[PDB]
């Protein structure tokens, strides 16, 4: 299949792209030049990652090289939950911006639809460990999105970790102005997502399934959780394609209409990642890797559960 998916903006989106949470500063500029290198187009990237200068150089390196185009990559970046504030929109976009050396992004996302306190701390906390919340609604950060938009800062706006409600509650906006293109969330086969994923497709956005590996890497993994990587049902779907286990779950949601975006350091599992377009899964393998859902998320968080638009 077609490398790239249509957008309600009307801009076609690479549908794999190179994730960057956890990459670190020391080797994420690398990572990016050898994933340029050897065909991604798209960068999935955010300013509390604390590595965009690190991306960005990698991606101004390869503009100077004219290994590629601006026009030819799709750079995505998330405007951070301490920013959800209508004077503070446009400088944390053009914080970002100056890191990742651009003039605009191809998508700028609401990464949690949860507004916490301005300042230093990414994660402030009340003294018994709570989240701090902004009462600043997902609507006026909605409309400081669309205000990126029209000052050509950002080409399409979009959000990630909505909810069901939550997505609704954007496209029933009063005086809405632009659409979410995109809506980023956690899709793999253990939270495989049909739910949320038949809607906003219904709508005309766009889903992008973040952790599709499961993210071994993720810094609060236990013991006793499940590893797709490890599943031997998963590792025998494929063998039987000739294929490694990263590479059937990255085709997977693909084959659902979803952008994906794994993330490696590793040269050569980034070469791997991207070789996808030359194999299929079954529609049988398609529904048996559906059936392993265990509604079983990487990507939660106890002290902002309290929250009131914590989405799940
Ligand atoms: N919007 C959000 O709230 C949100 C949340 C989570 C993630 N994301 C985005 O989604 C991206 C991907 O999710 P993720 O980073 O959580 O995890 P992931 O992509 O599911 O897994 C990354 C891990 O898999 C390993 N890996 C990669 N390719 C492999 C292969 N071929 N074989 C074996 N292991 C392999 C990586 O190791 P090495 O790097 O050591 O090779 C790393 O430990 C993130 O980086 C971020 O860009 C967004
Ligand atoms: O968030 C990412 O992209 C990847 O994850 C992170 C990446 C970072 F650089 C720092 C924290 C996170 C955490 S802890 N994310 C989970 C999380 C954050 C906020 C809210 Br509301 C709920 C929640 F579940």
């Amino acid at each position: 299949m077609a490398s790239r998916i249509l957008l309600n903006n009307g801009a076609k989106m690479p549908i794999l792209g190179l994730g960057t949470w956890k990459s670190p500063p020391g080797q994420v500029t690398e990572a990016v030049k050898v994933a340029i290198d050897v065909g991604y187009r798209h960068i999935d990237c955010a300013h509390v990652y604390q590595n965009e200068n690190e991306v960005g150089v990698a991606i101004q390196e390869k503009l100077r090289e004219q290994v590629v185009k601006r026009e030819e990559l799709f750079i995505v970046s998330k405007l951070w939950c301490t920013y959800h504030e209508k004077g503070l929109v446009k400088g944390a976009c053009q914080k970002t911006l100056s890191d990742l050396k651009l003039d605009y992004l191809d998508l700028y996302l609401i990464h949690w639809p949860v507004g916490f306190k301005p300042g230093k701390e990414f994660f402030p906390l009340d003294e018994s460990g709570n989240v701090v919340p902004s009462d600043t609604n997902i609507l006026d950060t909605w409309a400081a999105m669309e205000e990126l938009v029209d000052e050509g800062l950002v080409k399409a706006i979009g959000i990630s970790n909505f909810n069901h409600l939550q997505v609704e509650m954007i496209l029933n906006k009063p005086g809405l102005k632009y659409k979410p293109a995109v809506n980023q969330i956690e899709c793999h086969p253990y939270l495989t997502q049909e739910k949320l994923i038949q809607y906003c497709q219904s709508k005309g956005i766009v889903v992008t399934a973040y952790s599709p590996l499961g993210s071994p890497d993720r810094p609060w993994a236990k013991p006793e959780d499940p590893s797709l990587l490890e599943d031997p049902r998963i590792k025998a779907i494929a063998a039987k394609h000739n294929k490694t286990t990263a590479q059937v779950l990255i085709r997977f949601p693909m084959q659902r209409n979803l952008v994906v975006i794994p993330k490696s350091v590793t040269p050569e599992r980034i070469a791997e990642n991207f070789k996808v377009f030359d194999f299929e899964l079954s529609s049988q393998d398609m529904t048996t890797l559906l059936s392993y859902n265990r509604n079983w998320r990487v990507c939660a968080l106890l002290s902002c559960t309290s929250h009131k638009d914590y989405p799940f």
